[PDB]
């Protein structure tokens, strides 16, 4: 029902529901190449219907497209798609 980070093969995986379909799709991410630009450009790739994604910090501050995903899987995030908020708390990893 949500959306969920777990690490397989050593890279973290982002499990979403998407507005067009039920069916999950999932996101592998390189943590210390691909940035919160890239895996926002993947959500709008796979799904037309996305009109709009933005990731926040807990405290609803936006996150720069810029950021690595190392950085921003340091720490719980907003994730929005659309008119859906979802709470993402990814699992505690030093880096
Ligand atoms: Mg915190």
């Amino acid at each position: 029902d949500d959306v969920t980070v777990v690490y397989q093969n050593g890279l973290p995986v982002i499990s979403v529901r998407l507005p067009s379909r039920r069916e999950r799709c999932q996101f592998t991410l390189k943590p210390i190449s691909d940035s919160v630009g890239v895996f926002l450009r993947q959500l709008q790739e796979e799904d037309r219907g996305i009109d709009r994604v933005a990731i926040y910090s807990p405290d609803g501050v936006r996150v720069a497209a810029s950021t690595g995903i190392d950085l921003l899987l340091l720490d719980d995030f907003k994730l929005v798609i659309n008119d859906l908020t979802y709470h993402v708390r990814p699992p505690k990893r030093d880096l």
